[PDB]
């Protein structure tokens, strides 16, 4: 029997068995009051507090949100739906902790990703048993609120300030700096990792001050804070929230009582109007996200981080190969999972409206001039490779490359990768190739596990990403120092090496996407 | 390697075998097949190439080195044998700007700018291609050892070609 | 001494540690322990770190002797307390008898027993710590002896005795060397054979008998002391190195075993000091020399003689790798000690 006794009170836990040894679990240990009725789109307050056992077993309930229904029964999609009942009371955490008990472990805090409307810590692939047996590590994740639940904006108004999941989030940090120590971790030495709105919330934590004491380092993969998808505009965020309003037929006039309308409509009605509040949405839409509220954030990151305004650590930045392959068959005419998705001219051409829906036709004409300038042969899956690669650059890779700039020109170390496996294992097909969100299984080290069915050569790869990982987390430094691996070079403005990741060689290279990034960062902001 | 190392001591070519067959590791059965083309090629040729590079460019003469990569779509050997020793020299002499010959466009277009980048040199002592935005071609030092990879797809600027083989074959080898 | 010693006149914010051999290696451990930090200032390692090869036990081969040990005072249990349990009834000298043979091939330099990856007082593997610059930043003063390995050929290597010259042929070396890497490879053993014997060369009967002992020295001894001061010094600290090479005139051992590792320490601690001693003047005259450097290091963190004229001993940085030479007669500046020998134990050999 294995009870810890927290601030707020005592919590049982489990044992598992994990490749010959044992991981100690608690899973669904709550952090916050639950933000129901009188408390929904507040920030989260803090808990009540009890006496008894609370039994910390079984994952909690997944936060509200609206499901891909896009390819029911197909793995590759469905993998990423949430795997325990949706609710509004959803403010719970998990850890894992090594056996035997730490003294003073270092700390990796997972968030994840799902465009800011979806996700849950409950995941088979942000399973944080792995970490813990092989690294000796001990792992968290929280879950915090998404969708309008987590931010709705009216700014100003404390009823709903807007940036609520993201205070959901610093509040699980928080609980994270005052409780770790009663289960053998180091509250001083505490990494944030994250992929994609995951990536970007990190990225945020570090511009954050109410976040600058309470993380020691930042790893951000395929995602940052500068990313097109990431904050919402001030003015955006009004004209959706009366949108809503106006949907759910709560449109009121004095302020206050529009957000108090909204306390009485059940939280279907909620997700079911969400939806359509921007007028023309895209794959990659974020309908309610991050704003300047003047309290998490404090001015236009785009600012603070040209002119050197955030905590001061190191950061490991990095990408994969095909980002944006995945949000093709989400609507770009002549795209699908269950063919080669030959496309014509007249289809790429189309494919940029779902894309770029307004944006001007000189805008477009200039992503069509520079991403079809043939190197040559004709070559019929041309467009198809130029669409994907157009969707990845824009949205993934060169925000992700012009934030490592800009962070480390103020003096830090940084390390940036480019990860370039396709697993064995994918469900979609050959010519999506290495695709947005399938680095991750390799970070929590699920091909560790062999009955798996993972290669050999990936049980390998992960190992070394494992270790990677984890001496960043506890050094600063993630080199793999024993089996005569690469050296990661750390990332500087001129130079900007890089390394690859993949199963046969890794590579120190230079400059990634030097032509593409060029094109998105200094000529695209001017259309 | 009894073949192709006569006498070569037995420790000596135990010291091959340990060098390039310390597997990454699958099995992964093309391993051995793989391995004994990678011993021939490094000793016989990349790593006394390099060797000279090093050796020529540290009296202060600018030095170009370039790492080929384009299997010929017409080579009548079969695909294990790979970017086979000779086959770079149809590219540098223009064959494929014959369109009659059944080259792909693409080769084409990669020959055209070979032979541009070898006559520049010959007239400027500067193999660049200047006009056509194509990758700048580094002088090779010692130290970063930047060298231009010529391919159909992406021409890359890679550092330290087979860093770990040749220390084998530079320091370790030459004592047998 | 942190509690106490300043009721003794001592100054507990000025303390510096120093150790021989598994000594050494401690003290470069109490670098990495966190709970040692704040207890000490600086660190003095005389021939031996935690990266010789010889001062951490694995955690896999811990358990392997643990568990070898119950079996042979036959506590043999099944839940691991219970083996504790019965051990801590035996008598100490049922424990004595079996720890010699809890390992199946002990060498002359066998460590049945020692320091672990606890995750306790050592949280990692310590190469790793060591490469990655976790350690107490401080000055350290490192160094070495010049015939270490001698001693170790007398507790069992074939044709060797301390009542003889032990000249010994190739076949002695070879069969001298399954003693030392019992195993260890057929090909790993060729290679220290081949990297030690290329004759220079005049044969010079005592040729095989000297690459032995140079082989175990620079294995154990040398090249790792090297070692942790290249790395250790790459975070940007001042660090010492010296090589000690007088044979002391009073040593009991015969000539052929040269400076031997341990018959620096009577030096360090001053015993030629001591008229009646029967030491020679000159080696007053070193010791002094010693004690007085030994100590401006801990005072100070520089250890110069600055009055009687002497050589000033310059930081070992990479790149250059000076060290100083302390004798009898001169002392010299030199630079990269046992360059090619150490290329061969620190990036050849750790892949046999
Ligand atoms: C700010 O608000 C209006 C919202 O109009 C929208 O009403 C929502 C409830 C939703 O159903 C949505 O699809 C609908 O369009 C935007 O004005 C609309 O814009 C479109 C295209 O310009 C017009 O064809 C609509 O008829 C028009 N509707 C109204 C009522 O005016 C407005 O564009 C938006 N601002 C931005 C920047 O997107
Ligand atoms: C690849 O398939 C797409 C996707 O849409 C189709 O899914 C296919 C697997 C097949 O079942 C098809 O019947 C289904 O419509 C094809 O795109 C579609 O093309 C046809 C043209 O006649 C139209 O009916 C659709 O408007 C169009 N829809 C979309 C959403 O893309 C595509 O042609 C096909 N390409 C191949 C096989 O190379
Ligand atoms: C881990 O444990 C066993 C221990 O075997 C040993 O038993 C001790 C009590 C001691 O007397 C010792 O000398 C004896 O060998 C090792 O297995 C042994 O290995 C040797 C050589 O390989 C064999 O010839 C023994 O018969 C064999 N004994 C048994 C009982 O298996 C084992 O090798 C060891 N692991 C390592 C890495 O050294
Ligand atoms: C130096 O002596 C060694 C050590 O062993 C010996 O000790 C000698 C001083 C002497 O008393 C001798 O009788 C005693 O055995 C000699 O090695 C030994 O050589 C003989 C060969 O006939 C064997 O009996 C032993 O197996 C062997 N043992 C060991 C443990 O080394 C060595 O030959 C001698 N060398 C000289 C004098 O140059
Ligand atoms: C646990 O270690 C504490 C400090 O360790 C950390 O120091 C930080 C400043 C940062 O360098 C981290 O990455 C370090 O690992 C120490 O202050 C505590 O007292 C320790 N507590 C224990 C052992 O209970
Ligand atoms: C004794 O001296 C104390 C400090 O001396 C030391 O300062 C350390 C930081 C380090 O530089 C040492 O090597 C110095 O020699 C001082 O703080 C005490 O108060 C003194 N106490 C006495 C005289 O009782
Ligand atoms: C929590 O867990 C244990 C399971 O062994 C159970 O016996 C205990 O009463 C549980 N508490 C509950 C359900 O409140
Ligand atoms: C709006 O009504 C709220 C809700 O009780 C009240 O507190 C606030 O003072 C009102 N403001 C205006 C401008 O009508
Ligand atoms: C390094 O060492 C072992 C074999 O010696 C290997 O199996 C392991 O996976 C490697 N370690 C890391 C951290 O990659
Ligand atoms: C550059 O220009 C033309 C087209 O403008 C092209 O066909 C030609 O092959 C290129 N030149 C070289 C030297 O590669
Ligand atoms: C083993 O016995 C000890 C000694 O009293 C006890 O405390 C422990 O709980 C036991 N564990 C197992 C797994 O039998
Ligand atoms: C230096 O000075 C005296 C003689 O002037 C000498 O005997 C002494 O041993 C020397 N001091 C040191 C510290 O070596
Ligand atoms: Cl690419
Ligand atoms: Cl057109
Ligand atoms: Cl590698
Ligand atoms: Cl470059
Ligand atoms: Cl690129
Ligand atoms: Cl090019
Ligand atoms: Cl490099
Ligand atoms: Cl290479
Ligand atoms: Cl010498
Ligand atoms: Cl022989
Ligand atoms: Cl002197
Ligand atoms: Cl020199
Ligand atoms: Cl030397
Ligand atoms: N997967
Ligand atoms: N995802
Ligand atoms: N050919
Ligand atoms: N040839
Ligand atoms: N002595
Ligand atoms: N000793």
């Amino acid at each position: 029997d294995i009870i810890i006794a927290t601030k707020n009170g005592k919590v049982r836990g489990m044992q598992l068995t994990v490749f010959g040894g044992t991981v100690t679990a608690f899973l669904g240990i709550p952090y916050a009051q639950p933000p129901l009725g009188r408390l929904r789109f507040k920030k989260p307050q803090s808990l009540t507090k009890w006496s008894d056992i609370w039994n910390a077993t079984k994952y909690a309930n997944s936060c509200c949100q609206n499901i891909d229904q896009s390819f029911p029964g197909f793995h590759g999609s469905e993998m990423w739906n949430p795997n325990t009942d949706l609710s509004e009371d959803c403010l719970y955490l998990n850890v894992w902790i090594p056996a035997p008990k730490p003294k003073n472990a270092t700390v990796l805090i997972w968030i994840y990703g799902g465009h800011f409307q979806t996700g849950t810590s409950s995941l088979h692939v942000y399973d944080g048993k792995f970490l813990a047996r092989v690294e000796r590590v001990i792992v968290v994740s929280m879950n915090y609120r998404v969708g309008a639940l987590g931010f709705l904006a009216l700014p100003g108004n404390p009823e709903a300030p807007g940036n609520m999941g993201l205070f959901d989030q610093q509040l699980a940090l928080q609980w994270v700096q005052k409780n770790i120590a009663a289960f053998g971790g180091n509250p001083k030495s505490v990494t944030l990792f994250g992929e994609s709105a995951g990536a970007a919330s990190v990225s945020l934590h570090l511009l954050s001050p109410g976040s600058h004491s309470l993380f020691t380092r930042a790893i951000l993969q395929s995602g940052s804070f500068n990313a097109p998808w990431a904050v919402t505009s001030l003015y955006e965020a009004r004209n959706r929230t009366l949108n809503l309003a106006k949907l759910t037929g709560c449109s009121r006039e004095n302020e206050t009582e529009i957000i108090k309308c909204l306390r009485n409509k059940d939280p279907q009605e909620i997700l079911l109007n969400e939806a359509f509040v921007v007028p023309y949405g895209t794959p990659l839409s974020v309908n309610f996200g991050p704003t300047v509220d003047g309290d998490f954030l404090t001015d236009m990151p785009d600012i603070l981080l040209e002119l050197g305004q955030f905590k001061k650590t190191q950061i490991l930045v990095g990408v994969n190969k095909d980002e944006g392959t995945a949000f093709l068959v989400y609507g770009a005419p002549g795209f699908s999972k269950d063919n080669n998705s030959i496309i014509t001219r007249k289809e790429f051409q189309e494919g940029l409206k779902i894309f770029f829906p307004g944006v001007s036709e000189f805008g477009k004409e200039s992503i069509l001039f520079h991403y079809t300038d043939w190197v040559d042969d004709q070559r019929p899956e041309n467009y198809r490779e130029a669409l994907g690669d157009v969707v990845g650059d824009y949205n993934f890779i060169c925000p992700a490359l012009e934030f490592t700039k800009k962070f480390s020109e103020w003096g830090n170390n940084a390390f940036f990768y480019y990860f370039e496996h396709r697993s064995s294992k994918l469900p979609w097909p050959e010519w999506m190739g290495v695709m947005h969100g399938y680095e991750i299984e390799f970070v929590f080290g699920l091909p560790l596990e062999r009955r798996d069915q993972y290669t050999k050569a990936e049980e390998i790869l992960s190992r070394s990403i494992v270790k990677r990982w984890a001496n960043f987390a506890k050094y600063g430094n993630p080199q793999e120092t024993q089996n005569q691996s690469t050296s990661w070079p750390v990332f500087k403005s001129t130079e900007q090496k890089y390394l690859t990741l993949n199963t046969e060689s890794t590579r120190i290279m230079t400059k990634l996407r030097a032509q593409q990034c060029r094109f998105w960062t200094s000529f695209f902001p001017k259309v």
